[PDB]
């Protein structure tokens, strides 16, 4: 059943780094307005 | 007697190959069955991989244009 | 009686040859499959590897792309 | 004669089971041994995964730790 | 001796009644094989055939980008 | 009486046989006409690499020529 | 009577059913390595399908750097 | 062998798209000078 398993982890890694890089997204979003500010 | 003492020996050898037969059945059968099924496994880890690949380029890409995009229009507005 | 009792004999040990050669030859089949199949695994293992270091290549080099596009276009916006 | 002749056919049959078996004992060893060394290469595959996300979040961080703080410093000087 | 010629008969349908059931068993793998093998072989036609609609995607988009960045590049540098 | 049980035994085979050697003729026309699918299926995959080269290229030259007109048609008007 | 003729249709059987395991054989020596065969292919094409667009992509950005980099070393010669 | 007959155009297929390439890499080389003049 290992075989599901590393493929569980492509399925959700794909996740993880969508994820960050929405984050990433986000953190710049609410990092300008501080910039300009500065 | 000689005759005899044979006839007791190939039917005992004749069973022993059965039971080889057999076991050549059943050993190819589960070693196919579990090299398929590796294999297949090994090709969706790599028919995958690459569409996560693509994927992962396109929202990368995409939500660039959408910060150039609406932090653009932030200017106008 | 005991003629026809070697016939009958001769007949199924001859069975048994033609039996045990088409084994043999079954199990000369089975050891060379056995060599295609760490042939297959192994370069689709090889390719699987090669294919994951060059996502992560490819991964990164967006990445710094990236980079290199924003902070630039930044820059280019402040002066216009 | 016939009857020392059968005996010496049987004979060498006789031998050709033994390898035979010999021989099947020898590759299920060696089949349970490949199953053995593709169940540690999948572990392999998946632990590389884990470590290349782990380096992608990494990068993502300094990434944007990095164009910030060069803005940043614009900001100071 | 006829008991012992019906019992080498009757012993030899035993051994010959198996050989037919152990065949029949193999013939049942083969179409095991064979149908598996089929869906497994429809399955990586359609990632050729997919990969190929992809690939061309990819190729067309890229050269489309590369004439939309070249046509602002010039534009921009008569400009400056 | 016991050789009436071998005998219909025996029948009781034979139907099996012709059952398997008439099934396994069906499995060897399965496999001829599989050789005749993969085969061409295999022609087809190579059609439309041509036809996916062709696709590209046209394109390429027709860009080309797109731009030619986006930007020689300026001059003139 | 019939033991006699018992004994030889039994014979006919086993002439045929030991035939029958030849040919069942070869059938499994023919369709395995031509699936393997057709496997491995299919396999390499998909492998360097993806790489050309690999080498592909990377040439075309190289076109653009090499048509940016001289071009633009052109205007200040 | 008509696997090698896939694989083999294949790499002309490889092999075309980057002359194609080249070659356009050249029109434009040879059609700047002469869009300066116009
Ligand atoms: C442990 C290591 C990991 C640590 C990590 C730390 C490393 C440090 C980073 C330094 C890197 C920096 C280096 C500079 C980076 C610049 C590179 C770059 O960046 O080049 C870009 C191209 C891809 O180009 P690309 O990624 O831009 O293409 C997209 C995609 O098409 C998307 O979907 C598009 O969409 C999008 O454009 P969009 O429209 O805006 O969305 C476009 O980006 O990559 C390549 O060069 C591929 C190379 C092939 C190599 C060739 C051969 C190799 C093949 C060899 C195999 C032979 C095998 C058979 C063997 C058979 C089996 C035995």
């Amino acid at each position: 059943s290992t075989n599901q398993r590393v493929l569980w982890w492509s399925i959700l890694q794909t996740l993880i780094l969508v994820a960050i890089g929405v984050w990433q997204m986000r953190h710049l979003k609410s990092f300008f307005e501080a910039k300009k500010l500065v």
